[PDB]
């Protein structure tokens, strides 16, 4: 059988402290546990027999009556406490009214699972799992500490205030470590947190096992850089030893929980790959008559604690040669100078395990008065102390702890708590220690960024993707978490709406600068100024002027004899065709409007006929004259009408020209297009289609070779000053003008231009060829 | 307080079943548990209390001793099962050997944590969960049936079969159901299965809890139409009365597990809800002798049975006022009529309870023959019987079971079996029942897929999409479950490397058909062919023969003096000018090769260059001779340079230009470029550059500028036949010839067209306007 301590009295009070480790993985079997624990184990059992002689001596807590207890040792294993409950509830089968329940969460599930059946309430002051929030399966559980639903939001918070996003986690095999770790998956899946992968391991698991997990963590070391250990503080040292081993010495942030807080056991001897870390702490002020009467202690006087000799001779390592644990293992003797104080560390959790004894205690007390008001001490309807009574005590008691707060319980048998973040830093040469750098309270983190990372230097943040919002690239999250993407340029003619797709503008827009919406590409159009139509407005008024200085001959020099062989009407006709073809370019080379691209088509047209078939009527006739005269044989032939057939040749040639343009125009209507060559640029004309400016031109064509064909038959024929002549020349520089522009033309959508200059070109050949005579020749 | 089974024996086994149904909701805290229960209460005990007086009547089997046992009943709850578990190592604390483990996964465990402590060996007939396998933690637990990693297995196997990939998962609070889902969960994600939702739900949950849950299933329901429960049959009923209640009657096919197989009494009443739902099911057949001994029980004389008079007044609703037992609730009374024959059904593991006994007995066996070969009973060496004895002879037992195979547990406590598929289909009209369409056995699925869905139309696909593998669009995946992606078409020019990127091909190509790869664009040369080429071939030998016509008239008349004005030499390369610019066409238009893009080049280079500048050695000589004719003061220098140096001076710059085109032609060998003007065509064309073409253009263009200036310094001069007029407007021509095609080449693709009727259009306006007259009259 196992060694438990005891304590008479009239109201016996059970406890499940750790006092030894847990069993190793080939004795659980066995169900031997290992060695001594001080701040989990002695530390608690004398707490908790000096504050039963504490209240006993209190005349205003529990009046007349003694509190007795029957504390026992769970080796921190479920079957150890198993067995020690059912020991407890032997005398069921003096009574345990009451049990200060054990630290671990999956124990005491384990514990209360057997207690509840005889009523038998159970106060925890470290067990923390939500599981044990549930009072369907858990009615006769409280605890004076808070869920860890709380632990984990005070997790989250870390990670999110520190802009890890891609996070590693670990957490050890039980309900602690698994509702811990469920709880943080949801919270943290939640906002923006993504979890590379999720550990589980038990804290008694080999060298091997850790080596393994370690393996698989250093698997995404170079992204996942910070890990979340919702694990107890054997799991954490495990960790820290694996890291040794393999020789990492700070490539990991250990984002610890209550298990690790700040407890020295855990980083004893393997402090340098712990330093960075930071642990979450429930607030507990130490408590200071627990310290002056636990640092007086000696093996020789306390006897009421039957492990107090083995672990004296476990901390000074000695052995104690005159009483029956020599445990002769240890070399030395122990001299009467060893005293608990030097290198005294009391355990966080403290103030909670005596707040759980004085819960309990108030509990009675409370009872008792509502019970029997009237008697001081154990009245008769209570010899058969009933736990539902109890139970309904405890959860409306309210008291004073020692830390100087009131402690109640909701309604789920939990109790308010806040939690204290803690870094574990190196403070000098070969010393580290844990230094308090924030706070959590009701979801209000406190935290003091200077003093964790000294420089900016922040650990590398655990991200698992740079930002790929920069610009042009656009994020695509492959067949894994959604926390990294591969980061890629989507093509500049789409823009990015959302950061997963692009789309493009339809046919005649653009991104803007932001790569966030179209811009709508200004249109372009032909743009008076700009070296080449400057020159083509200039070309243009050189050519009106010569047109008008002519005219201005004509109509002075009326009736001269030089100038009366040619039909002065038909000049006329010319020089009307030569201006309305001079006016064509300053029509066309401008922004294309329906009024002016309706007479812009009209000019082209008819100028070409209107100069060019009154040309052949008066070359037809100069031919007429010679080529009829070549028979001279009898010849009454006045066939041709000197002028009078001549004008109206002209005016049935000018009117189908103007009859086809009239129809070209009808059939196709003329709109402003706003024509996309390309995605990059938009350009603005009235439509043209091929007919358009092939069937006009063809005729002009046609007409160009009447001309040529009349002048080469004439040719050289004695006239004034041989005038056919002039008109051969003319011919002959027109047609090739015609055939020059052909490339230029049919090659670029430089219509407009060339179609002005080639006007322009035609119309100053004759205006040359012609006149050029009729200018000097009279002047003489 | 709660009854018991009891049968006198040397040696007692336990048993824990499940005789009333698990407390409610409410009761849970006073453990007052439900209705009686017929397939695992009644029909269970009634097996146990035979097959043990079968093996008392066995000789052959634990002879000369006999085999007591003490049921009782756990209520399908670990609260209730830990207190009669407490009640059976009360002796501990006649002894209890071992137990017949409960039913359930949840509470075996509970069981078992008590169980182990006391070395007392526990077989179970339908605890399935995987945590069980662990010996660590259970070395005192075996069972007769697998683990649930198989039906897990199955599962998958039956998603998988019928292309159901978006299903939602539901599984009843516990271990059975937590081990199930997330041994479901991991290899179905894994392979190619996806989950909409996880749910849990304990199954004595209200009907608002149910009806929660079946409002969040439908909230998938257009899509993931499919559910896999890996719930228990009170879970199954409660999700059949919730969708009854709710008007949802053929939404989902449910597909059920263990918990379900082919039990009726969690179908009837609500039997068209259900339908079409596949269950699965462990192979056991069913116990012939069971039934002869079961069917004949009557309430009058089974006395040993505490529960059978409850279940007897409960099947037929009847008080047997007779007996003590008379629950005046059940108005009618019983005739001595009714038998269990009627609407008789035995359960689907009766055969796992029969050989879980089988199994016990035959480890007592076999441990008795071990410990004491010699003597037929209970030895010496057997009364304190050990339960480490019992659990290592229990472990390697094997025996032949009711059903006639040999059962034997492995290593981890388990045994060997197979699954059967079980479908729920309406036969007749008012009829339903569960067909069996399949099994399973190790990793081999055999169904019949006719019986289930008889035609084509089956359920419709637990598909979030449908195959978007249409032609290129892609799947893009929106950070949810792979399952579910949106679908964009992918660019013609690029193909689709995977299914969730497309790539371009390289600069030159294009992607195949159906865009599953990438091939190589086919180039398409300038062909001899082809509408342009044929016209430009032949004007070229048009060209050539008149070239070889003028030479002949040259021959003709050599030394004729209308012929012998200047140097013959002179217009001799004249006409070898001509004649290898014409070749020039021949050697231009063709598959661009090594020795053609040479020879185009020295062509272009040499023959136009050094025609012209013959043409300027002649007509310098003839400005010359008359400039100097034009003062003549004495002027009596008739050398100068003139005579025969003509050929000289010509030669020697026709020599510069080959010798820059030399100089040009050292940078750049006479390769192919593979041009790419857009992504959808490809060209070839010679290794031409900019500058390995504007420098021989340039040359060429200061000759023409400098024969124009000696042809206008020339014009109109009294010679033989007035050679040079018609020289001077050949070139005046020619000089905007050369400059029409500027635009559409230098910045174009067609410049082997230009060229090549560019050369000949300046080769017959040099020949037809120098030679042509002066051989027009060469006949006088
Ligand atoms: C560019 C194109 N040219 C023309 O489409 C075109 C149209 C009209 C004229 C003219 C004229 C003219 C001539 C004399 C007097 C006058 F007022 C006007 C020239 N070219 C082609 C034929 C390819 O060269
Ligand atoms: C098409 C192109 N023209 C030429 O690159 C080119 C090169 C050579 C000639 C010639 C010639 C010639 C002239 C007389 C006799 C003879 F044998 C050959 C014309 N154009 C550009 C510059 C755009 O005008
Ligand atoms: C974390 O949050 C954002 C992430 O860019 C940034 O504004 C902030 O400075 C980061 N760092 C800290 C210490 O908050
Ligand atoms: C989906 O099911 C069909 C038959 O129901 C069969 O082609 C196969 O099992 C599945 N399809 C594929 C592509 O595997
Ligand atoms: N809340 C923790 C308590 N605790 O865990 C440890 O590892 N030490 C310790 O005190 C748990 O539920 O286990
Ligand atoms: N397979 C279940 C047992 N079981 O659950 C039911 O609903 N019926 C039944 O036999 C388990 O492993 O606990």
């Amino acid at each position: 059988r196992r060694v438990v301590a005891h304590m008479p009295g009239d109201i016996i009070i059970g406890a499940l402290f750790s006092v030894h480790h847990q069993p190793t993985v080939d004795k659980v079997h066995e169900r031997k546990c290992g060695a001594v624990r001080e701040q989990y184990g002695i530390q608690r059992v004398e707490a908790m027999l000096h504050t039963l002689e504490r209240i006993n001596s209190d005349p205003t807590l529990l009046p007349n009556i003694t509190l007795g207890c029957e504390i026992r040792d769970s080796c921190w294993h479920s079957a150890v406490a198993l067995e020690q409950s059912i020991e407890f509830i032997r005398d069921s089968l003096k009574p345990i009214v009451g049990v200060i329940g054990p630290g671990s969460s999956s124990v005491a599930i384990q514990v209360q699972n057997l207690l509840q059946l005889f009523n038998i309430p159970q106060i925890a002051y470290s067990a923390t799992s939500m599981d044990l929030s549930d009072k369907t399966l858990f009615k006769y559980f409280m605890r004076v500490v808070p869920s860890d639903a709380q632990q984990a939001r005070a997790m989250v918070d870390i990670v999110k205030r520190y802009n890890w996003t891609y996070v590693s986690a670990v957490h050890t095999e039980g309900n602690y470590g698994e509702s811990g770790m469920e709880a943080f998956k949801d919270m943290s899946a939640k906002e923006g947190i993504c979890i590379a992968h999720s550990y589980k391991i038990y804290s008694n698991a080999g060298e091997q096992s850790f080596d393994k997990l370690l393996k698989k963590l250093t698997s995404h070391l170079p992204k996942a850089r910070v890990v979340a250990c919702f694990c107890e503080g054997m799991t954490v040292r495990g960790l820290l030893m694996a890291m040794r081993r393999l020789g990492l010495a700070g490539e990991f942030l250990l984002l610890g929980s209550d298990g690790w807080a700040d407890r020295y056991d855990v980083t004893d001897g393997y402090q340098r790959e712990a330093v960075g870390g930071i642990t979450i702490k429930l607030q507990s002020p130490d408590v200071k008559w627990f310290d002056d009467y636990y640092l007086k202690l000696r093996p020789e006087t306390n006897l009421r604690n039957p492990w107090f000799q083995e672990f004296w001779q476990h901390r000074f390592q000695c052995r104690l040669e005159g009483f029956p644990q020599e445990n002769s293992k240890y070399n030395k003797t122990c001299n009467s100078s060893l005293t608990l104080k030097t290198h005294h560390v009391q355990d966080s959790k403290m103030g909670f395990v005596i707040n759980a004894i004085y819960s309990m205690a108030y509990g009675l007390h409370n009872m008792q008065m509502s019970l029997c008001p009237g008697y001081a001490g154990l009245c008769d309807a209570m010899k058969p102390i009933d736990g539902r009574k109890l139970l309904e005590s405890l959860m409306k008691t309210a008291f004073t702890g020692v830390s100087g707060d009131t402690i109640l319980f909701d309604e789920n048998g939990d109790s308010p708590g806040r939690y204290e973040i803690m870094n574990f830093k190196e403070m000098g040469k070969d010393y580290f220690d844990y230094i308090n750098v924030g706070s959590w309270d009701n979801g209000e983190l406190k935290m003091d960024d200077d003093e964790v990372w000294s420089k900016k230097s922040n650990i590398i943040r655990s991200v698992c993707s740079e930002p790929c919002e920069k610009g042009q690239i656009k994020v695509i999250r492959k067949g894994e978490v959604s926390c990294c993407w591969t980061c890629t340029p989507c093509k500049e003619n789409e823009y990015v709406f959302d950061e997963y797709t692009c789309k493009a503008c339809q046919l005649g827009s653009w991104p803007t600068d932001d790569l966030t919406g179209c811009d709508l590409i200004p249109v372009q159009y032909l743009r008076w100024g700009d070296p080449e139509p400057i020159a083509a407005v200039v070309f243009a008024c050189l050519g009106l002027l010569a047109t008008l200085f002519v005219t201005v001959v004509f109509i002075i020099y009326r009736d001269t004899p030089v100038v009366k062989s040619s039909s002065r009407e038909l000049c006329y006709i010319i020089l009307a065709g030569i201006c309305l073809g001079y006016l064509c370019t300053f029509c066309l080379i401008a922004k294309p409007k329906q009024i002016y691209c309706y007479l812009q088509r009209i000019g082209i047209g008819l100028s070409p006929a209107m100069s060019y078939s009154a040309l052949v009527t008066k070359t037809n006739r100069i031919a007429r004259i010679l080529a009829g005269s070549k028979k001279k044989i009898c010849t009454k032939k006045p066939r041709f009408m000197s002028a009078c057939a001549q004008l109206v040749i002209a005016f049935i040639l000018i009117c189908i020209q103007l009859g086809i343009i009239v129809a070209l125009f009808i059939m196709e209507p003329p709109d402003i297009m706003h024509d996309y060559p390309s995605i990059r640029e938009v350009y603005l004309i009235c439509n043209t289609t091929n007919l358009g400016v092939v069937a006009p031109l063809g005729y002009n064509g046609l007409l160009i070779l009447a001309c040529t064909f009349y002048a080469f038959k004439t040719r050289n024929v004695p006239a004034n000053f041989n005038e056919a002549k002039y008109i051969a020349f003319a011919m002959y520089t027109t047609c090739i003008i015609w055939l020059a522009f052909v490339p230029i033309y049919f090659g670029s959508n430089y219509k407009a231009i060339t179609m002005c200059f080639s006007v322009s070109l035609s119309a100053t050949v004759l205006l040359g060829c012609m006149f050029v005579p009729k200018v000097y020749i009279i002047l003489a």
